[PDB]
C-alpha cells in the first residue's frame, strides 16, 4: 500500500507496427514503446479513494499528446507554403503508463458517475487501448458503459459546463463519399438511434427532476461545433446532424435510415487552436469510415429553471472533453 495523490511526467506504449504508415503508427513507434507482454491489474481489498476527471491531470497530458501527433504527422497546403501529400490515417489504442514511484488507480465500479469516490480499486501500471478519435458532437470509436447510461458532468447545474452522456449501447455510424467530389453522407440506423435516444431522455429527467427534457440544434457557430466534423481516412466530414436531434420522433411513422448530409471540408478551423489551415481535393474513390457512437457532447443553455422544459442542444469543440469520456476511471498517485 501507501499512496497520495500526485502528478508527474508520463509514458506511453501502443501495438504499433514498424512498417506501416497509417501515422498514428509511424508516429507510436519513434514516441511511443511496446505493450506490456504481461500485464496484471491488482484489486485493493476493502479500500475507496476519490476520483474527479475534471480536475484529473492525465486528460491535459494526453492532450498534449495527441496535438504533438496532428502537428507532426497530417500536414496542410497553407506565410506558411508546404506540400500537401496525402497520407494514411487510421488510429490506434495508446496505453497510458506512469514511471517510477507512482501508480494508476483504476475505479471499476460497475455505474460512477466520474467525480466522486470509488469501492472498487485496482491498481494497474498502464492505461489501456485508448483510441485518439478527434471528433465533436458525437463520440466515436470509444468504449461503452458495462451498466447503465450515464451522464456525466462537472456542476450538473452550470449552464456552459459541457455534458456527457456515456451509451452502453454502441450506435452503428456509416459514412460514405463514392464516384462535386467532396459531396457524402452518412447512414444512421434510425431504430437503433431513437430506441437509444428515448433512453437518454429517461436519463435526462432522471437528473433534472421529471422535466420536459426537449433536444434542439445548434443555436449558431461554426460548422467546426455546429456540425458534426470527424476526420475519415485524411478526409474532414462535415455532418449537418439535424435529423438526429428531433424530439417529435420519440407509434410514428419514423423509423428506418437517417442519410445524413455531409461534404468533404478543405477549409477548416483548427482544435489546436490558432488560425486555419486548408489541405487538398479527396482521394479518387470510394472515401468511407464505420463507427460507433458511444458518448454524447450536449451543452444545455440556462434560462429555464421555471420553465417546464430544458433544450440540450450539441455542442463539444475542446477536445479535453473527448479524452475525459474514457480516462474518467484512472488516477496516478505516487507511492508516498
Ligand atoms: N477565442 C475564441 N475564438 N473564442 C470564441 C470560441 C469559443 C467557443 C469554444 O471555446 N469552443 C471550444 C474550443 N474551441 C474549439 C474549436 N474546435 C474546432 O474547430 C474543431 O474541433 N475542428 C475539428 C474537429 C474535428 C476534426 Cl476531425 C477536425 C477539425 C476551435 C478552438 C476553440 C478554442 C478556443 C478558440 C476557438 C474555439
Ligand atoms: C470489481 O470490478 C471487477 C472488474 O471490473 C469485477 O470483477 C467486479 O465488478 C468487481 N469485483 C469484485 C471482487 O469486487
Ligand atoms: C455524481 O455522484 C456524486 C456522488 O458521489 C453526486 O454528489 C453528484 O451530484 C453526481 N453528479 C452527477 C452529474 O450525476
Ligand atoms: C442501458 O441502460 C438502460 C437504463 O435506463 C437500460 O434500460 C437498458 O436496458 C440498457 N441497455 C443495455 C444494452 O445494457
Ligand atoms: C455544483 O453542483 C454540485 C452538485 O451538488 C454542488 O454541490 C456544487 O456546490 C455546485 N457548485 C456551485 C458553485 O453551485
Ligand atoms: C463497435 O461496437 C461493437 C460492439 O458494440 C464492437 O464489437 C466493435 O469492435 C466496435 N467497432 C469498433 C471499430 O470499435
Ligand atoms: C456503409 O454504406 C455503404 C454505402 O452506403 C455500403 O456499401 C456499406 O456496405 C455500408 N457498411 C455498413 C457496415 O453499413
Ligand atoms: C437497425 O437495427 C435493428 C435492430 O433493432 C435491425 O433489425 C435493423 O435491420 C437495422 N436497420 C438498419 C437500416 O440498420
Ligand atoms: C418522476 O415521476 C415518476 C412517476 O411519474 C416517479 O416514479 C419518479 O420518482 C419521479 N422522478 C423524478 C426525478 O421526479
Ligand atoms: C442543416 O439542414 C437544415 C435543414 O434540414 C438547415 O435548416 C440548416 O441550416 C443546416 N445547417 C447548416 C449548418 O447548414
Ligand atoms: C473507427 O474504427 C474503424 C475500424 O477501426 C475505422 O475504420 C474508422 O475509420 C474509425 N472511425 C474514425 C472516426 O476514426
Amino acid at each position: 500500500p501507501v499512496w497520495k495523490d500526485a502528478d508527474t511526467t508520463l509514458f506511453c506504449a501502443s501495438d504499433a507496427k514498424a512498417y506501416e504508415t497509417e501515422v498514428h503508427n509511424v508516429w507510436a513507434t519513434h514516441a511511443c514503446v511496446p505493450t506490456d507482454p504481461n500485464p496484471q491489474e491488482i484489486h485493493l481489498e476493502n479500500v475507496t479513494e476519490n476520483f474527479n476527471m475534471w480536475k484529473n491531470n492525465m486528460v491535459e497530458q494526453m492532450h498534449e499528446d495527441i496535438i504533438s501527433l496532428w502537428d507532426q504527422s497530417l500536414q496542410p497546403c497553407v506565410v506558411i507554403k508546404q506540400a500537401c501529400p496525402k497520407i494514411s490515417f487510421d488510429p490506434i489504442p495508446i496505453h497510458y503508463c506512469t514511471p517510477a514511484g507512482y501508480v494508476i488507480l483504476k475505479c471499476n465500479d460497475k455505474n460512477f458517475n466520474g467525480t466522486g469516490p470509488c469501492k472498487n480499486v485496482s491498481s494497474v501500471q498502464c492505461t489501456h487501448g485508448i483510441k485518439p478519435v478527434v471528433s465533436t458532437q458525437l463520440l466515436l470509436n470509444g468504449s461503452l458503459a458495462e451498466e447503465e447510461i450515464i451522464i456525466r458532468s462537472e456542476n450538473l447545474t452550470n449552464n456552459a459546463k459541457t455534458i456527457i452522456v456515456h451509451l452502453n449501447k454502441s450506435v452503428e455510424i456509416n459514412c460514405t463519399r463514392p464516384s462535386d467530389i467532396r459531396k457524402a453522407y452518412c447512414e444512421i440506423n434510425g431504430t437503433k438511434w431513437n430506441k437509444v435516444l428515448k433512453q437518454v431522455t429517461e436519463k435526462l429527467k432522471e437528473h433534472f427532476n421529471n422535466k420536459t427534457i426537449i433536444f434542439q440544434p445548434p443555436s449558431g457557430g461554426d460548422l467546426e461545433i455546429t456540425m458534426h466534423t470527424f476526420n475519415c481516412r485524411g478526409e474532414f466530414f462535415y455532418c449537418n446532424t439535424t435529423q438526429l436531434f428531433n424530439n417529435t420522433c420519440i407509434m410514428k411513422g419514423c423509423n428506418g435510415t437517417i442519410t445524413l448530409p455531409c461534404k468533404i471540408k478543405q477549409i477548416i478551423n483548427m482544435w489546436q487552436g490558432t488560425g486555419q489551415a486548408m489541405y487538398a481535393p479527396p482521394i479518387d474513390g470510394k472515401i468511407n469510415c464505420v463507427s460507433n457512437i458511444t458518448g454524447i457532447l450536449l451543452t444545455r443553455d440556462g434560462g429555464a429553471n421555471n420553465t417546464s422544459n430544458e433544450t440540450f442542444r450539441p455542442g463539444g469543440g475542446d477536445m479535453r472533453d473527448n479524452w475525459r469520456s474514457e480516462l474518467y476511471k484512472y488516477k496516478v498517485v505516487q507511492i508516498e
